[PDB]
């Protein structure tokens, strides 16, 4: 390899963004086939985590306005996928049996694994192999 | 392992290097005194170079409101200039100061993620940091074919 580390890192980390790119266009059309848009699927998705949460947090959470924040809750609770803890920015929420039902449809990603599949068969067993054992490598380097 | 069984393990791998990244970017952002939404909106700018204030917005899937307060705040930083001499409106058009250069160019070139991949790197073989590229790059380029 003639070029340096440096270089070298360009590489790795503008094909990496280039990947996540892509990536990203494949969780658009997930959430879209769920009905939702990416940001009221991120929100979901922290409320899945946290039931109970508040407004004030879930917005921070998010780093969006109240007003917007305010909006797309107004927005969940129209479609009857999240509740409000007191019907009485303090508003605490969990997810209805609906709003769950779409979080965990969204932790498969179909779109994304048919395209990945398509890859794979343009890859050899051994470069699958390596791939996998490369970036792992990475993560776990980077972890520490 | 089946391939959906790689199939995952390499999306997690992906999705958790991409976190690792977003905190270095974190990092970044604090050290040149922006704010990763700043940053976003100063990289777009940099890129299209009399770009309106009303498709700056909508590119970055922001609030009216908020897109017209950090415009007026780029502008009070010297970062971006108005193309016509109203801050608060979607008719504006604008284009980075030099300055404005600078920092987006700092913000793409993240000093902080080249610094822990260095440390990575020291931990691979020439062999191993070829091949990583490599089969990344492929990767990359069998997802823009289909």
């Amino acid at each position: 390899g003639i070029n340096t580390d440096t270089e070298n890192i360009s590489e790795l980390l503008k094909t990496y963004w280039s990947i996540q790119r892509i990536s990203a266009g494949y969780a658009d059309q997930n959430a879209a086939s769920l009905g939702l848009t990416i940001q009221q699927l991120a929100m979901i998705n922290v409320i899945y985590s946290t039931p109970g949460i508040s407004v004030a947090d879930l917005t921070k959470r998010l780093i969006i306005t109240g007003s917007s924040a305010a909006a797309n809750v107004d927005g969940l609770i129209s479609l009857g996928l999240v509740v409000k803890l007191n019907k009485t920015m303090d508003l605490t929420l969990k997810l209805s049996k609906k709003g769950e039902d779409l979080s965990k449809r969204s932790t498969a990603n179909a779109f994304m694994y048919k395209a990945m599949m398509k890859v794979f068969e343009n890859l050899t067993e051994n470069e699958i192999e390596e791939l996998i054992r490369l970036n792992k490598k990475v993560e776990t380097l980077l972890k520490k």
